[PDB]
DNA sequence: CGCGTGCG
DNA sequence: CGCGAATGCG
């Protein structure tokens, strides 16, 4: 059941609060599309957050018929409400990883896309494409 | 375990949230010491709330050594947490059971007093003597 | 660590 | 109907 012609995302955790990092790659090939630079501090379910809006970004950029795959049902949830749920608190640690969820909030209420959000199935599937361990 | 020299009070509801009212009485004669004409919309955790609150200020008023009695193991915490944690929407028609409620919780904020607030074990003894 | 079913 | 407390993957 899985579109192999299509785009994972993960996200890599140093703790959770912790650095957060992520990265979109060709399910098919494994070759990295996009990457983004560890953010100090933020949860997990903010780098899938913005992993999949980014990834929305990157493919609506270039017309792509590729689905994107993410394995976390909190953030694919989150996405399509175009509201990040996270309990982090608001301070000047936490600021950067704040400002990226309420900008991607933003271009979730300003945007349209066709690109279907799918789930990853883990243990169907093996680990997504992305997956940093 | 029963001490019979002591208050009682209960809620008499129709519907919930509903017209509620509430009432005191003399655990061991029966006898009415307070009530309450009915409220037009509230829940029971409220009346039973101000029932509690109203017999305390009753209780200190009078210097007594009566506990209170109250079948509602919610209210009862909600006056030792001295909030009553409702969810009824605030609004023009349930303005009047919050002003009551608001007014008791600060009232609460502000005093002092000696009498326990004690289970009415229904399951055990019976019926609790305000019972309408 | 982060997230979504006794009685008055 | 209103209330209070617990108890699955990345
Ligand atoms: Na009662």
């Amino acid at each position: 059941e899985i579109i192999w012609e299509s785009l994972s995302v993960d996200v890599g955790s140093q703790g959770n609060p912790g650095i957060v990092e992520y990265k979109g790659v060709d399910t098919k090939t494994g070759e990295v599309l996009f990457e983004r630079e560890p953010i100090p501090i933020g949860t997990n379910n903010m780098g899938e957050f913005l992993a999949i809006v980014h990834g929305l970004r990157y493919l609506k950029e270039r017309n792509s018929r590729k689905p994107i795959y993410s394995n976390s049902q909190t953030a694919i949830k989150w996405v399509k409400d175009k509201k990040a749920k996270s309990t982090l608190v608001r301070n000047e640690e936490t600021a950067l990883i704040w400002k990226l969820v309420d900008e991607a909030e933003e271009w979730l209420n300003t945007h349209t896309y066709e690109t279907p959000i799918l789930k990853w199935q883990t243990d169907k599937w093996g680990e997504i494409k992305a997956d940093y361990g």
